[PDB]
């Protein structure tokens, strides 16, 4: 500007104040694509993908959130959380219907329609995997252009720093099938060059199928995100913030982890009173000695899939619960220094601006708050536990900032109708008299809409509170071995029917300024 | 901290994020102390003040705000934005009764019940006036404490460098009577030491009783202010960026201000399309000379009155638009750059830490943004204001932020009823269902739950929309030039008989955390 004093330009009105566009306020639907129906006792990358894209659209809204896309472990459950890889994709989210459109699989092939109401993980598998295991097979033996991309995909530098490894570990897995790679013979143990070149010549098949494989759920999952961006659907993906022991990320980087000199843990992950969750833990000092180069690596794929995502236990990167490996239960533990801001300094150098989620509930400490807000990285509300304590509760509305997702409930959380069935007395009338002494009747409309309503830019609802359901529909109990994960939008149910449920979310952000 | 992956210490989770007392959510009623109740033609400092603050604080409510407190030219009006001075108090608000409890006035003295309806300006003046000088002449010829006080009061470094230049500026103003100060005697106009030696000389009565009632006005202030603060109720304050040409800010400081070599100004104040105001202009660059000095000393007097003050047309402190002084009309201006934050590091050097409110309304540039965001100045909300444009209105809740101010409504608008008695249909129509489709019945209920429930830190109502009342009660209509600041509430309603407005203000303070 001129000096104390001196004229402006003579348009110095139409300086209007700059609205930066990631300030821009947005709605999600929270729904794994597991829970889309269709006939193949799973929900897909296929057909219903896309018709769930053109639901969102109409509905006005810019967000669609997902839970992690990697293969779950089998060791039990369908968990996406108990994942077998960090960076591999659910080959069960793979569309049968869309390899039959490639000529990689024939329409008699396909299974007969399978029991549409919920996902059996016990038997899935068993279905899906040797179909997709054909269609790569043709793949690999194919000579076109799906042949080439193939060929591109598996020599791109990003997806062979962890494929490759995904790939072999799959393979000695397979063939040694122990329980841990903590027992495998020590030649592929310990990862002797002349052992794995036996394992490339023994397991070929294998590892090029296991490719192959990786490469037709990356076609899927980016005609899915390219349709979402034309409809100005951002995709919001979510990551634990540990991996699993018995996995490449842990076998093939050993020296990025806590282990004792024979590869067993050292210290394991989980949280005092309380809850041992028995991860593998970083190295955080042998970490930051390479510029985080493996969290670096992880954070690249992760944007491969994603246009932003939650890393759940992010309070993990200020201070984290450590349990020697010996130990049964939680309690005997201690809280250690998590890397902090330097880690995010190392993603920002190596990968540019990324759009982190912070998962920050329950009882976190002053440093968490603060590591949160040095990186301006948005933390959670979650409306469904707000009313349970006193005004100063931050999950309340008038509690809320702006640089915050609010959530009715995540997938942790039972559907709004079915939190509400079970709600005490007292908290009942507590939640009616905040949201304005509204009826009992319309809870779901008063929630959503207090959710839509928030000053956080994200605000995010389950697809099973839009479809108005109950407990029977709850995607996840904590800590429960059963039901959970296999929650499907029931075959009765189609976006096309829906017109009605779009309009009705549509109108409310258009009130509350999130269209 | 510790070093990365090192140990916390044991009582690592009891350290729980830090509620900084400044992020406080606090409410307050809007209410000029003319418009207290009373048998004496105007609102005053005495019994009323002590009733509403008690009023207040069974209402929940830990914030007061009040317009201006100088003394309003009478150069018509009663307007507190067009004062005789910037610092001096109003002495119509000082109180017959508190001055009959001193023994400075007699029972006897007390002028019968006065009509009680609306302040008359034309008369309040001559009746109190004379009452006010008896007062302060027994003051001057007493012999005890309060004389001891009156005397510590005019010999304090920071009340006389203001108090000596108005009382002689008051006692020159009586004697010549010109419309300004430009038409004093040469001696008067540009303060010949000898001439003002003189005044002292002759004019010894007055200028003794104008300094022994701004004693009066301070030491009736002070009572009302530790009475507030015995209640845990802050007082918030107002001051327009612009002073009066005809004031002793303006003739005893002249290199303060941009004027001619005959102390014409040179250019006025007001808006381009547009609104001539034509106040003297700041010479800002000679004010970063000395330090700001002149307005270091106008906010020591404002925090002597004030817990927090709003600053109306903070915009002035990035860019002012200045209006040839010979020119009639707006349109021929220029914007001219403003002091900046500069001004505000040389406050808090000077008299550290002060809470001051940005009055942000209408267009506003970029810079102006910047410099309230510079200083962690909250701007404003009006709610009355945030239903006729669209969904990105700053002034719908979806869109506050934690450090504003909210209003329904300020002394500049109609009360919440007269506002929606004029309101066009699709505008009401827009309100209702923003405000969850509730009944236009409880229109009021509905914008004053709308600011409390807001995430603004303070909340603001005036007290014409807790007592329901309509356009007849609006304190201001801007431009406009009778009726305005007279409102007072009615002889028949006193806070005694309020004890049902103020529970169903608490109710909703609890509610929306600001008790
Ligand atoms: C945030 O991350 C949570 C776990 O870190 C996730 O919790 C869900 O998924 C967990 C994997 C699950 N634990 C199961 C898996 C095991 C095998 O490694 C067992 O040790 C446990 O006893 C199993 O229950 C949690 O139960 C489950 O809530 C959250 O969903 C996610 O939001
Ligand atoms: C913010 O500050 C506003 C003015 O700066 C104030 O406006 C009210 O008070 C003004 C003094 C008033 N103008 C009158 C006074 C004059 C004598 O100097 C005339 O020039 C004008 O024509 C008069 O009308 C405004 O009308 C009035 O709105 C706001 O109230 C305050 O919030
Ligand atoms: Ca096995
Ligand atoms: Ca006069
Ligand atoms: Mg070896
Ligand atoms: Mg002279």
């Amino acid at each position: 500007v001129p000096a104390v004093g001196e004229d402006f330009p003579i348009d110095y009105a139409d300086w209007l104040p700059k609205r930066d566009p990631n300030d821009r306020r947005r709605a999600g639907i929270l729904l794994h694509p597991t829970s889309f129906p269709g006939p193949y006792g799973i929900g897909d990358l296929g057909p219903q993908a896309f018709k769930f894209l053109d639901w969102l659209h109409l509905a006005g809204c810019s967000l669609w959130q997902v839970l992690p896309l990697v293969p779950p472990g089998k060791r039990g459950d369908g968990s996406p959380y108990s994942g077998q890889d960090a960076n591999c994709g659910n080959t069960l989210l793979i569309s049968l219907e869309e390899l039959v459109d490639d000529g990689l699989l024939k329409m008699e092939e396909l299974p007969e329609p399978l029991p549409t109401d919920r996902v059996n993980y016990s038997t899935i598998s068993e279905i899906k995997d040797p179909l997709i295991t054909k269609a790569a097979k043709r793949l690999l033996s194919s000579e076109g252009e799906l042949k080439d991309q193939l060929e591109n995909f598996r020599r791109d530098p990003n997806i062979s720093s962890w494929l490759e490894d995904a790939a072999y570990f799959a393979a000695i897995d397979n063939s040694v099938n122990t329980i841990s790679w903590y027992d495998w013979p020590e030649p592929l143990k310990n990862r002797h060059l002349a052992a794995l070149e036996e394992v490339y010549q023994s397991e070929k098949d294998f590892i090029d199928i296991f490719i192959a494989q990786q490469f037709l759920f990356q076609r899927q999952w980016k005609k899915v995100r390219d349709y979402a961006r034309s409809k100005g659907i951002s995709i919001m993906g979510d990551m634990p913030i540990y991996v699993g022991y018995h996995s490449a990320d842990v076998w093939a980087n050993k020296k990025q982890f806590l282990l004792n000199r024979k590869g067993f843990p050292l210290i394991v992950s989980g949280v005092p009173p309380g809850q041992l969750w028995g991860s593998p833990l970083y190295d955080w000092k042998a970490m930051e000695k390479d510029g985080f180069s493996w969290w670096v690596r992880r954070i690249q794929r992760a944007t491969d899939l994603f246009d932003e995502f939650r890393i759940d236990h992010f309070r993990g990167f200020a201070g984290f619960w450590a349990v020697p490996s010996e130990e049964k239960i939680a309690i005997l533990g201690r809280w250690k220094v998590g890397p902090g801001k330097p880690l995010f300094d190392a993603i920002l150098q190596a990968v540019g601006k990324i759009n982190i989620i912070a998962e920050d509930l329950g009882v976190i400490t002053e440093d968490v708050v603060q590591l949160r807000k040095s990186i301006e990285a948005p933390g959670m509300a979650v409306l469904q536990f707000a009313f349970g304590s006193d005004a100063e509760n931050p999950h309340l509305p008038h509690n809320h900032e702006q640089n915050q997702v609010v959530y009715t409930g995540t997938h942790d959380n039972d559907t709004i109708r079915g939190w509400w069935d079970t709600l005490p007395q007292e908290e009942k009338s507590n939640v009616l008299k905040y949201l304005s002494n509204i009826e009992e009747e319309e809870i779901s409309r008063g929630l959503i809409e207090g959710a839509v309503s928030s000053v956080a830019r994200i605000a995010i609802i389950p697809m099973q509170d839009v479809l108005g359901l109950g407990s029977d529909s709850r995607m996840n109990i904590p800590a429960t071995q059963f039901g959970n994960w296999s929650w499907r939008i029931p075959s009765s149910t189609s976006f096309d029917n829906l017109d009605a449920e779009a309009k009705k979310l549509r109108d409310i952000l258009a009130t509350y300024g999130r269209l």
